[PDB]
């Protein structure tokens, strides 16, 4: 009997999980590449007279 | 008189419940088979990028 219904709700919360993996990973990435532009723009501005 | 109708319907509940048994079984095995492939791409999703 429950060697079945919790086996679902596992596949289902692993899913769940892996779906806020896959974005975290990705934002994170998106986020820390603008963060290299900014130092390089702050280091720019502080540079060009 | 009694001791024939009782055994033949104990023959059919036996071979019943066996059924049953069988399915569950194989469904188990089945399913959780289900699960570790998916606990398997759920690591490999949070892994690779």
């Amino acid at each position: 009997l429950a060697g079945l219904d919790t086996a679902i709700i596992l596949i289902a919360f692993i899913i769940t999980a892996a779906v806020l993996a896959y974005v975290a990973v990705n934002m994170g990435l998106f986020v820390t590449q603008k963060a290299k532009t900014t130092i390089n723009k702050g280091e720019e501005t502080a540079s060009t007279a």
